[PDB]
């Protein structure tokens, strides 16, 4: 690099300075209340980097954050601790083809939990996150969000999240991600966000949702989630992919495994196991095309067919092949989670339909429903309802004592579970 800084000053005189392909070093040491605002003017082929003289020797304190907002812009090195907020998120992409990477947040926690922020919020598009560490995370707001508009193709890879500390509190997911699908649109558009080969370890959380997409077209790719509270879940949107995980849940209590709404998602090659839940649940979506009694309360939307969505989109059409749920205290697919039989404020009746559900090893600690299929209530205003068929077979169920230890059953692209030293920043803590 080629601008040394050693103070608040220095940096945002340096931010304003510094032309396309510069490097903007810090010097270490503790760097109290400074709010990081790079906007400095780079190109696509000479990117502008900020970042530590030293990696991890460069300590934001206080009311410390980043703000990325001009494109072509890197950060390296930083970590964030003996610091908090008071709102909105400690590093914010607000701009197109920014990087952050090497960077650490440790325990960057407010007083009260009720004072939320995220720890990364992306609000632009094609940004990178890689090689950064998050531990110890406790107040409201996802740890890291996408954004409901102007955020795609954002990728989150290589990174490791740790001991974020469980409180059941909805609105403590380490991913939510935003964007086209929210409303159950079925279009081409989506977030197309993708979290890939990142680490978690007992990322509790909110013990519910680890990851929340609800939006279209992410990926979610060879991730390594060990004994941690919640499922990976398709929560919102359609046409998902989830695939070549690894949910080893050490038996961790509120520990599930993969859990979708909606339609043609592609869940390929996952592999499960010790969890405390279900393996894999396909939620009943919500009927919306009229009242079915005189108690349904819509989820309205402006701007759709019938001004309103579903609570829950139908789940068909989808891929649910090549996966192993082993040793699972649930059942090991559930095909038609949370089904109400009796219709009235929500009409959450559809059965999972037309999906491809084939090639998986399962079993159960009980021993039982390792295929737990729910069946249509006999209410009567339930009758004409009929649901197109699930493909089901050549799945295979072990004995849970005698467990495994061609077009065969169960995951067939086998590839190996993060450690934490190939994911997270290269330098300590």
């Amino acid at each position: 690099g080629n601008i040394q800084v050693k103070n608040a000053s220095e940096l945002n005189k340096a931010i304003g300075s510094a032309v396309a392909g510069d490097a903007i070093l810090m010097q270490p040491g503790e760097w109290k209340d400074v709010k990081i605002l790079f906007n400095s003017k780079a190109s696509k082929a000479k990117p502008i980097t900020l970042k530590a003289d030293q990696a991890g020797k460069v300590m934001l304190s206080g009311e410390s954050s980043l703000s990325f907002d001009a494109p072509y812009l890197v950060v390296e090195g930083l970590l964030f601790k003996d610091g908090s907020l008071k709102k909105g998120s400690v590093i914010q992409f607000n701009s197109d083809y920014c990087k952050l990477e090497n960077t650490a947040i440790v325990d960057f926690n407010p007083s009260q939990k009720s004072t939320g922020y995220y720890w990364v919020l992306f609000r632009g598009n094609n940004n990178l996150m890689q090689y950064c560490s998050f531990k110890g995370k406790n107040n409201m707001q996802p740890l890291v969000g996408n954004d409901q508009d102007n955020s795609r193709y954002n990728t989150v890879q290589y990174c490791y999240f740790k001991d974020i500390p469980y409180t059941p509190d909805n609105g403590r997911e380490i991913f939510r991600i935003w964007g086209y699908g929210r409303s159950e649109e079925t279009g081409d558009d989506g977030a197309f966000f993708t979290i890939k080969n990142n680490l978690f370890e007992r990322a509790h959380g909110e013990g519910m949702e680890i990851i929340s997409l609800k939006s279209n077209r992410n990926k979610v790719i060879g991730n390594t989630v060990i004994s941690t509270k919640g499922g990976i879940v398709g929560r919102s949107g359609n046409f998902n992919t989830i695939e070549e995980n690894f949910i080893f849940g050490e038996n961790e209590k509120g520990s599930y495994g993969i859990r979708l709404a909606g339609q043609g998602h592609h869940v390929v090659n996952n592999y499960v196991r010790d969890v405390d839940g279900d393996g894999l649940i396909l939620i009943c979506g919500e009927y919306i095309e009229k009242a079915l009694t005189d108690k349904y309360e819509p989820i309205l939307r402006a701007g759709t067919p019938l001004g309103r969505v579903p609570r829950y989109g139908h789940v068909k059409d989808g891929l649910y092949v090549n996966n192993t749920f082993l040793n699972v205290g649930g059942a090991g697919i559930n095909i038609g989670g949370s089904y109400n039989g009796n219709p009235g404020a929500d009409q959450r009746m559809l059965l999972p339909e037309n999906n491809t559900i084939t090639h998986n090893i399962i079993s159960t600690k009980s021993g039982k429903n390792a295929i737990q299929a729910t069946s249509p209530s006999q209410n009567p205003i339930l009758a004409n309802f009929k649901f197109k068929s699930n493909i089901l077979g050549s799945n295979l169920v072990y004995d849970n004592g005698a467990e495994p230890d061609t077009s065969k059953p169960g995951v067939r692209i086998k590839n190996k579970p993060l450690s934490s030293k190939e994911v997270g920043v290269k330098w300590s803590i």
